[PDB]
DNA sequence: ATCAGAATCCCGGTGCCGAGGCCGCTCAATTGGTCGTAGACAGCTCTAGCACCGCTTAAACGCACGTACGCGCTGTCCCCCGCGTTTTAACCGCCAAGGGGATTACACCCAAGA
């Protein structure tokens, strides 16, 4: 069996509303 | 149409540092009174805004015809889409460099200061 691969756009769209529901800091502390 | 699959939301559960309630003053807010000038009100004016006519004309709309920018569809191969391996951004215990107590056996005698 193949395992499982997502289509290029399916986790694209869901990091952009796990991002967009929250706000937190996305770039990091020490090298800003 | 239909299922297997990894990814996502809500519920026991918990406790802790952030959110919330209380006390003493004391320095800012309040009261009362004396100056007082910038603000509210009346008056003159003429310039500036407003409405309308005479004569003029280049600007704006409808007509004629096609075309080239506009847009759907096709062939390609590409460089991001996505998973697996450590690693580089720092985080975390024993070497071989010196600073020091210790010694010069055991028992006895002589001399000379506080």
């Amino acid at each position: 069996k193949k395992p499982h691969r997502y289509r290029p756009g399916t986790v694209a769209l869901r990091e952009i509303r796990r991002y967009q529901k929250s706000t937190e800091l996305l770039i990091r502390k020490l090298p800003f």
